[PDB]
C-alpha cells in the first residue's frame, strides 16, 4: 500500500489564457514515485474541497507551475513537466539551507 495525497489546486479557469491553462493541465492526474511508496493525486479542485492550493506562478515558458497550501506559504511546492508520463515534484522552505531534489513521479 501507497500513501495518498491529494492537491487540490483552486482557481477560476475562466479568468485564465488557454496557454495558462494548458501548462496546468499537464500536472493533472495520479503520480506514483515507487522508491517513497507514495502517490499524488492533482486535480482541479474548487471551495468545496479539501487539501486546497493556491497557484503561485505558472510558468509557461518552461512549463513550471508553482503553489502552496492556502494557510502554509512556507512551503513551496513546484512541479517541472518531463513528458506525459513524468512530472517533477519540488517541495521547498525558504527557511531551510540547501537544495531538496525535485522527486519523479510516474502517471498510474
Amino acid at each position: 500500500m501507497y500513501q495518498l495525497q491529494f492537491i487540490n489546486l483552486v482557481y477560476d479557469t475562466t479568468k485564465l489564457t488557454h496557454l495558462e491553462q494548458t501548462n496546468i493541465n499537464l500536472f493533472m492526474g495520479n503520480w506514483s514515485n515507487h522508491q517513497l511508496q507514495k502517490s499524488i493525486c492533482i486535480r482541479h479542485g474548487d471551495d468545496t474541497s479539501h487539501n486546497q492550493y493556491h497557484i503561485l506562478f505558472i510558468d509557461t515558458a518552461h512549463q513550471r507551475i508553482k503553489f502552496s497550501s492556502i494557510d502554509n506559504e512556507e512551503i513551496i511546492y513546484i512541479l517541472d513537466y518531463d513528458d506525459t508520463q513524468h512530472i517533477l515534484m519540488q517541495t521547498s522552505s525558504k527557511q531551510g539551507i540547501g537544495t531538496s531534489r525535485p522527486i519523479v513521479y510516474e502517471r498510474l
